[PDB]
């Protein structure tokens, strides 16, 4: 159990494909230890989860995106390059203008606004599904889900459709960058691109103010800038394009492919929801529980504060196993039962509880949720493919990087006789 805490190292196979249970002796036994290899405190309980969550003054959010990689001299020359000025936009950002920001750019994230976005989702993913039917094999990560939620999350800032395009070599991967440990060699590509994509997004925001009665996002916080000049900046409002895409794009990226792996893997579940498709909603919520994208998420003291008996010094970093709560029988009734009835699946962790709560996630679920219909409409026959599963290394974010399955196109619901 001492052993334990002093080997523990979250950059491996076992902590990417199943956290909670490479936790669960300290989820029983050892409600926080000190990590020496990560200079991390780990929590792994629901309730000491929730009371960290519960206070962002003590608890700060500072350490959310922070790379553990050595920092790089290239990278920051890079960056300067492009006159790069990324703010901590909302999801690391500090109180008091963290929650003053909130206040005023939140309403279209609203379920309501939401709303008016279903049917390019629909049509997205209506779209990829044709593209590989009629094939008999696919991954379903490479040939639809990865692009769906980067396209959806340009369609929710208001991208017109020629700048859309040209933002296709944007959509790269960020988890091992802001969330592990990248090579000198990945740190420097990410840098090019997000150097680049900053002088983009610079273009991008001067058209937006030239049609500030336009839709989505970027157009609404344009307009609230005149109403509170003193609360949004020119430069916190040029980080909101990446900072909703890194927000919205992996996330649902890794929810939708866990969910879909899960499905499969229960097949007396996947029968069920192909039968009633009623049940998706639900199912998708206790897919977030059971195996849900979020293996652990991140705080840093601010003062000195007791948890679980332990007092931490200032600047103390803490890495809360999201993944290992949502399995923690002193919150989740039978926590190792895959139950899409679950009454409570929706207080899951992998959005987050209190002040930086997902602003997004119900998008993200409307996204899993017709990403899951469509597949059980169409493809109720495809099985998951033998195959390897495998995870990039990071603290916060899992799911395998390839989702094969495979199926008879000649019985395809849409060819099959009646
Ligand atoms: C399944 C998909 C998603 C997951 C798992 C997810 C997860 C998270 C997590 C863990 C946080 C931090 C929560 C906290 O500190 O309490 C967060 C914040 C946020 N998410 Fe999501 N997210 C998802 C989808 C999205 C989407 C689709 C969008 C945009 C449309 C989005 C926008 C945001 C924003 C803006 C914040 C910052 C809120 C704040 O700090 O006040 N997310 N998300």
């Amino acid at each position: 159990v001492h052993r334990l805490a002093e080997d523990f190292d979250p950059f491996q196979d076992a902590y990417m494909a199943d956290p909670a249970q490479f936790v669960r002796w300290a989820r029983e036994q050892v409600p926080i230890f000190y990590a020496p290899k990560l200079n991390y405190w780990v929590v792994t309980r629901y309730d000491t989860i929730k009371q960290i969550f519960r206070d962002p003054v003590t608890f700060s959010p500072s350490n959310v995106l922070q790379s553990f990689a050595q920092p790089s001299a290239e990278v920051r020359q890079v960056l300067e390059r492009y006159g790069y000025a990324f703010n901590r936009t909302l999801v690391n950002e500090d109180e008091p203008m963290h929650l003053e920001r909130r206040r005023v750019l939140m309403e279209p994230f609203a379920s309501e606004h939401l709303a008016e976005h279903e049917p390019m989702v629909r049509e997205l993913v209506r779209r990829a599904v044709n593209r590989f039917i009629d094939t008999g094999r696919a991954d379903l990560v490479d040939q639809m889900i990865w692009e769906v939620p980067f396209t959806v999350a340009l369609h929710f800032l208001g991208v017109d459709d020629d700048d859309r395009e040209k933002m296709r070599r944007f959509a790269i991967a960020h988890t091992v960058n802001a969330f592990g440990r990248p090579s000198p060699e990945e740190q420097l590509a990410v840098a090019e691109t997000v150097g680049q994509f900053w002088q983009f997004c610079g273009e991008v925001l001067e058209k937006m103010r030239r049609t500030a009665d336009g839709p989505g996002w970027m157009r609404y916080s344009i307009r609230q800038q005149k109403l509170y000049p003193d609360v949004v900046t020119d430069s916190y409002l040029h980080s909101m394009m990446q900072a909703i895409i890194v927000a919205a794009h992996e996330t649902t990226v890794f929810a939708t492919t866990n969910a879909l792996k899960t499905l499969l893997e229960h097949e007396t579940v996947w029968r069920e929801i192909c039968a009633d498709p009623s049940l998706i909603p639900a199912a998708a919520e206790e897919c977030l529980r059971y195996n849900g994208p979020v293996a652990g998420w991140r705080r840093r003291t601010t003062r000195e504060v007791e948890v679980e008996g332990v007092r931490l010094p200032v600047g103390a970093n803490i890495l809360m196993v999201v993944a290992s709560a949502n399995h923690d029988s002193a919150h989740f009734d039978d926590p190792e039962f895959f139950d899409i009835g679950r009454s409570n699946a929706s207080e899951h962790l992998n959005f987050g509880y209190g002040a930086h709560q997902c602003l997004g996630r119900n998008l993200g679920r409307m996204e899993m949720q017709i990403m899951i219909e469509e597949l059980s409409r169409r493809l109720p026959h495809m099985r998951l493919a033998e195959q390897r599963f495998d995870y990039l290394h990071n603290v916060s974010f899992r799911a395998p990087r390839h989702l094969w399955v495979e199926w008879d196109p000649a019985q395809n619901p849409e060819r099959r006789d009646p």
